[PDB]
C-alpha cells in the first residue's frame, strides 16, 4: 500500500544529455520540499540518483523516519549499491554533472540512514507527485 507521509522525488530532463532539474515533494499535499537548479548538461538517470540522494541527505538533517519515493528502478539501485553506473562520457562539458554524481556517492559510501527507498508504482497509483 502507499505510505503518504513520506518524500516523493523525482527528475525532469531534456535531451540525452541536456539539461536536467530535479525535486522532493510531499507525497500527500504535493508541497515541494527541496528543488534543484536547472543543470545545462546531464541524464535523466544521473538526475535520478541526484534526487534521490538529495532526499535521503534532506530526510537525515530532519531526524525523519519517512520513507522516499522513486519511480526509477535504475536509480533505487545504483543508490542501494551506492555506485552510480551512467556510461555518460566525462568531459569539461559533462564535469558538473559528474562532480555531483560522484559527490553523491562519496556521501553514501561515509553516511548510514534509516530511510527505506520505495517504488512508485506508477501503473496503479497515477503519476509520482513530484512528476514534471
Amino acid at each position: 500500500e502507499i505510505i503518504w507521509e513520506s518524500l516523493s522525488v523525482d527528475v525532469g530532463s531534456q535531451g540525452n544529455p541536456g539539461i536536467v532539474e530535479y525535486k522532493g515533494v510531499d507525497t500527500k499535499t504535493g508541497e515541494v520540499l527541496f528543488e534543484r537548479e536547472p543543470i545545462p548538461i546531464g541524464t535523466n538517470n544521473m538526475g535520478e540518483f541526484l534526487a534521490i540522494v538529495h532526499g535521503l541527505r534532506y530526510l537525515k538533517e530532519r531526524n525523519s523516519r519517512k520513507p522516499i519515493y522513486s519511480n526509477s528502478q535504475t536509480a533505487i539501485k545504483w543508490v542501494k549499491d551506492k555506485k552510480a553506473k551512467s556510461t555518460l562520457v566525462r568531459n569539461e562539458e559533462t564535469a558538473l554533472i559528474w562532480k555531483l554524481v560522484d559527490e553523491a556517492e562519496e556521501w553514501l559510501n561515509t553516511h548510514t540512514y534509516e530511510t527505506p527507498i520505495l517504488k512508485w508504482q506508477t501503473d496503479k497509483w497515477g503519476e509520482i507527485k513530484a512528476d514534471y
